[PDB]
């Protein structure tokens, strides 16, 4: 019988354990798990942007259990006017809630569909959350997501920062259970070269390793790091950084005499494992300032792939509303994105090209020499 | 000042309107635009999957609306007990609310997060919304979500189905404002295919077209289809369906001379165009298949992607609770889904070359000659 009672409303978190596939991803290959971490982090960077946190720890404990600490501003604290409780626990427990739906609290944040913390909260078994804020200690547990008992000012201090503390729940992950240490560092490296003036330290508790990162040089080291194993063929690392028309398009590039193409992209510091419209922008502005170049050059046939060879890039955006297709944020979707990026690249990386010859010759040099060997593979193919 | 006060929670449908990216994909490409009525369609051929729906009529009016009208049980249209209103209302009005959230209504169906409808009337400048159940005609008007009057009965009928016309709204969707025939007419053929019995029309008021889409021969035509401008190298399709530990795998496969793979993926009936767990254990039943066969036959080194080269397939798996990345649907992340595809191939994919000599042979030899044009290409390359 198919009836108005067959409809059922999910209330509170309950939509989040009864489909979790949507909020944090795969729940068995270690992605998911390792994507609770992030979302707490991601709320950390986010009050650095705003230029209010200058640590962070991330800990992983004995019993399988993360923290993250930070000295930021503290999640507000005090009883939400419409809600009738603390603004930190209607954070924690209703979906798209927070302070990211406009730029008054953060001018840029990686934060935006208001969902992040309450999923982490809705997936673990328990949640500790501790908040420094307004002279106080605040203090509330949570146990598959239902508060134990209200925040309570627990002492006082002169610190501000919050510290979420999080046990996931076997009930949802299952196959890859424990936190790896060298998944969550690799991200926490690249975000200190994203995020320079930032101490970021993480400590696994189960046999005393330790990391602090606090790179300098940005992006440009970044690329410096991932040439590292490598063998960069010329010299001057492509950089710069912009801010036009309310976007940041931050990019830095080299080439090595490899064969792969590694391009990183980040919007507002959060990764686009699947790319998306900065991508995009990237690529076309690559294609068509390479092209321009070697015809004026008298060096011109090369298509965007020859160019793709051997190229080590991070390319990252500033935006104040961006648009992914998922809460995990694997792709950037904002066409605006792709016109600024496009734009930017075209105009700086010609620039580059003008003043750096030695580095512009070699590079003409891999291109037509990956033209010639992409030639050579199809002519072997055909002729067997 | 960052506060209580700055913790905004997002009510009813402002959450799609906010953050569209998340719900519908890319506003500006066409793709979300489309999808808008891919999720209508998707109701529709979930009501054809559960036994009661036999037509399904798409319609492009001329004032660029779309409708989709099915013969199906209808949404229901009674009040819903605790939230007052009727059904169908708590439907395109609340996020998180349906019939797919147990096996009761639809033991198996490609909706599964209660958002789908919800999503397309938050993004609609109007949604005309009409219902046929239990002898009566039941009619309701939306403005971006906002029901006008509540459903109210218009008549009476002998007939069952619902019907949803919606005109998307131009402050959510920019650049592909106009809906494109070819667009909708590729996924109603594909749907046509992995549903047999289901009559599907598509009709274009702007120009007169209109095609019916009534296959038969399943997932084995749709091959013979998508081989249809290729060339086939062996006459018989790999085949099979079957339902195991509560999972329904079906298959079908052929090899053609050409050089690329195309494998198209179903959990539902809706496409994972990023792929997932399916398409990973498709791969590695494939790998291990063919490698057992050729070295019991002698014939053997060829890897995953030599199998891969000229291959035409379709996997369409059915599943009681599977696990998506997104509301889009891109990407299937359940682990079991794996095992079951992986099982199911292995074991018949092995029969099908035992059975049918003369096509194992052919594909030995493509198997042969895609890994010999790969080394040649390889050689070519370290070469320049
Ligand atoms: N470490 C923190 N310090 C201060 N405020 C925080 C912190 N973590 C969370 N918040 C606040 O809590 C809100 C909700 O966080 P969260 O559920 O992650 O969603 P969001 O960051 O707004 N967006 P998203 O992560 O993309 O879903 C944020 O918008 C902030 O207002
Ligand atoms: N054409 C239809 N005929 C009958 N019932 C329908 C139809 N369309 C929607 N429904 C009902 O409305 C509910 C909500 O639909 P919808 O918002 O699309 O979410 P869902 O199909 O349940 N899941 P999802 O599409 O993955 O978000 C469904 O679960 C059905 O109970
Ligand atoms: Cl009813
Ligand atoms: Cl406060
Ligand atoms: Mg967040
Ligand atoms: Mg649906
Ligand atoms: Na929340
Ligand atoms: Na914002
Ligand atoms: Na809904
Ligand atoms: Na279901």
């Amino acid at each position: 019988s198919y009836d108005s009672s067959s409809i059922k409303v999910l209330k509170g978190l309950d939509a989040v354990r009864k489909r979790p596939g949507m909020y944090i991803g795969d729940t068995d290959d270690g992605t998911g798990l390792h994507h609770m971490v992030f979302e707490v982090v991601d709320n950390a960077i986010d009050e650095a942007l705003a230029g209010h946190c200058k640590e962070i720890i991330v800990t992983i404990h004995a019993d399988n259990s993360v923290s993250v600490q930070d000295d930021g501003r503290g999640i507000p604290t005090g009883i939400h006017p419409e809600e009738g409780v603390s603004a930190a626990e209607v954070i924690m427990t209703v979906l798209h809630a927070g302070g990211k739906f406009d730029d008054n609290s953060y001018k840029v944040s990686g934060g935006l569909h208001g969902v992040g913390v309450s999923v982490v909260n809705a997936l673990s078994q328990k949640l500790e959350l501790v908040i420094q804020r307004e002279g106080k200690i605040h203090r509330q547990i949570y146990e598959h997501g239902v508060p134990q008992a209200p925040l309570a000012v627990t002492g006082e201090t002169e610190k501000t920062g919050t510290m979420v503390r999080f046990w996931p729940s076997l009930e949802t992950f299952t196959n890859v259970t424990e936190f790896e240490y060298e998944i969550l560092a690799k991200r926490l490296r690249e975000l200190s070269f994203l995020n320079s003036g930032v101490s970021i330290r993480l400590r696994d508790k189960r046999d005393g390793k330790e990391d602090h990162f606090h790179y300098e040089g940005g992006i440009k080291a970044f690329v410096e790091y991932l040439n590292k194993n490598k063998t960069p063929i010329h010299p001057n690392i492509f950089y710069f950084s912009t801010e036009k028309d309310g976007i940041g398009v931050e990019v830095a590039l080299q080439w090595n005499d490899g064969f792969q193409e590694n391009i990183y992209c980040f919007t507002n510091n959060i990764p686009q494992r699947d790319g998306g419209t900065h991508l995009a922008g990237f690529r076309a502005a690559m294609t068509r300032t390479l092209n321009a170049y070697m015809d004026k050059e008298g060096y011109s046939s090369a298509t965007g792939d020859d160019a793709r060879e051997g190229l080590i890039a991070v390319v990252s955006v500033k935006v104040p509303d961006p648009k992914f297709s998922s809460q995990t944020k694997d792709k950037l979707v904002s066409s605006e994105v792709k016109s600024a990026v496009e734009q930017q690249m075209n105009e700086l990386l010609a620039e580059y090209l003008l003043e750096n010859p030695t580095d512009a010759k070699i590079v003409v040099g891999k291109i037509i020499d990956a033209a010639r060997a992409r030639e050579a593979a199809r002519r072997a193919r055909e002729m067997t």
